[PDB]
């Protein structure tokens, strides 16, 4: 959604000859339009076949649509599909290289120079080839998240006309990410990692897919439950808002040992090293793509984690992400199943939900969060 | 900076006709490019002119840049400007008017289906000569203003290289505009209306331009202040400072009936009927441009503004304005003079004032404020 992503793999020896044989060939398109017709024909029923996908599938497809600053759906880009025509293309390849900012990992079997001679060989192709001038400083812009109010919540509800199953998406929007808030989300998540399995599908049985764990989407987080089911989306609802009131009691009576050993679990599961060579360079790509080049975050954040006690999770819960927590941001996707309408603990009173009629209306009425600060000054 | 802005004004006997003639030679410009680079030979020098501005005109300017999402500078344009050929301009007029969103407001000696017809011949000559298509309601969107952290000061400073003089802004953001917000702020504006100039200008001597009253952009509003001055801005900040103090001691001190005639004062020039044509058009199309389409609004709020006393202003002036504000934010642009460095009541002791270096960097830290609310549902 910035642009375009390349990615090279494998043995250092004739890379420098596949990079090439891309990058030229990249700036030096020349388009088989038999074979552009086609690609787009299949384009087409892509889109088109989006109906079809699971139904827990279109709940992250639709909150992560909801929460972006900008986002195209699939409907707006298959009806903008048919204006595609091959002169609008190759007036738009030229149009897209004549403008571009590169900023690249080079990781592995190679030296310092060696870096700096694949870098600036890319550069000097489309230089050449595409005449590409850098971008403004003020063109580096990326999207932000939507804020939500306090003691909010909202409902976008569709249905997916397909499979007989519901599926939903439960997003408490915390707030912005740092040390303190992450491991805040982190060890919660750890600590309601098992019983969310246990107590919504074991005992349960909502249904086969039951998820639970942190989201993190353009330097904003939050807790996010994921279930696929044959129940109403608002009977999933309930049951989980009566499990989240069950976990609250289960840490305030849980022992300083039994706490301690989720803190050593989170820790242990966050230090573990990568096996791999692009196991490693994921980490430090996920830190560049997301811009806070924190490479370093492991050590820091597991060692202010060791610091958090019983009542700094307790206090961070009454207040993030209790049914009448002060600052609970709660949104929610439901999706219906094809033919829908409209011994347990027993579940809380819920706030009326505000349903989202329109997705473009819904964003304009709420702030836009920041952009997380960079760990390193430039 | 959100597209083209077309206003016909006089006599309704040959107005079609002249509507027309720039309609379709819009639609259908033929560019004659001897004068096409005699005009941004102008613009060059345009662009490059504007170092010879007032120091207070460089403090407007500057402000407009900070609080706005998206706005293009003044370098970044003349820059940019070398790299607008010909060919390059004529394969953006189609582009442009491509696809286009008209709104329109069509007010005089016209009637419905009058009305009707004009619009309808504007829109058959576009999709005649530029095969103009609607623009999808997803695109429509309008920038926010960069919301201010509470208890904060931010000061951008820049020199002006021509003048021997200083100038400086000072803007005090409140609230999203409201009728509850805005009559706060215009009330507190029309009672340190005249104290202003008599303190600062009359008394004090600072400079011939004196200005005090209430900024509006983006939905978003605020209290400024604006001095042009020969004493570094500084001074002049501290001078205002001091003056704050002095009026809201005079608002305390002031009679029911003092209080009262100014609320009476400040409701006489917001009741004011136009008296010209385009002076009522020129509202009800600030009420659209605006998107807020309050048409009824000088009706409304004077009738709250009525209802307010003392205390509301007092209560709103120490959590909104006083030095020591738990929602104060303030940002202030410093225009120092061309050779420059760097029996009145004593200012108070301010805070620390974060430097702003980068403004690209200053927008990204901070929250963007919601858009107001249309008073009508489409």
């Amino acid at each position: 959604i910035y642009g375009m992503y390349l990615s090279v793999k494998g043995y250092n020896d004739k890379q420098p000859i596949l990079l090439k044989k891309i990058i030229e060939k990249m700036a030096t398109f020349e388009i088989d339009e038999k074979r552009f017709e086609i690609i787009k024909e299949a384009y087409m029923r892509s889109l088109n076949n989006f109906r079809a996908e699971q139904p827990h599938q279109h709940a992250m497809y639709y909150l992560r649509l909801l929460m972006t600053e900008v986002a195209w759906t699939k409907d707006e880009l298959k009806e903008a599909l048919d204006d595609v025509t091959l002169p609008r293309l190759k007036a738009f390849i030229p149009q897209l290289l004549s403008r571009l900012h590169i900023e690249a990992l080079l990781h592995g079997n190679i030296t310092k120079q060696a870096a700096l001679g694949i870098m600036q060989m890319v550069e000097d192709t489309l230089i050449e080839h595409a005449h590409t001038k850098p971008l403004l400083p003020s063109q580096l812009v990326r999207y932000r998240e939507v804020q939500l109010p306090d003691r909010g919540w909202f409902v976008y509800q569709q249905r997916n006309e397909v499979h007989n199953n519901s599926g939903i998406e439960i997003y408490y929007q915390t707030d912005m990410q740092s040390t303190s808030e992450n491991m805040f989300l982190e060890l919660f998540a750890q600590i309601i990692s098992e019983p969310a399995f246990n107590t919504l599908r074991t005992k349960e049985q909502l249904g086969y897919i039951v998820f639970s764990g942190p989201r993190r989407a353009n330097g904003i987080q939050g807790l996010r439950f994921i279930i696929q089911s044959e129940k109403p989306p608002h009977y999933l609802e309930s049951r989980v808002e009566a499990f989240l009131i069950t976990m609250e009691k289960s840490i305030e009576d849980m022992t300083e040992e039994a706490f301690q050993k989720h803190i050593q679990a989170l820790a242990i599961r966050r230090l573990d090293k990568p096996k791999k060579l692009s196991a490693e360079s994921a980490k430090y790509w996920g830190e560049i793509i997301s811009q806070q080049y924190n490479f370093d975050r492991d050590n820091t954040e597991v060692a202010y984690l060791k610091t958090l006690t019983k009542e700094d999770i307790i206090k961070f819960y009454k207040e993030m992400l209790a049914v009448d927590a002060p600052r609970r941001h709660k949104v929610s996707v439901h999706v219906l199943a094809r033919e829908m309408d409209s011994n347990l603990s027993q579940a809380p009173a819920l706030p009326q939900p505000e349903v989202i009629q329109n997705m473009t209306e819904f964003k304009r009425g709420l702030p836009l969060f920041p952009l997380v600060k960079p760990h390193i000054n430039f």
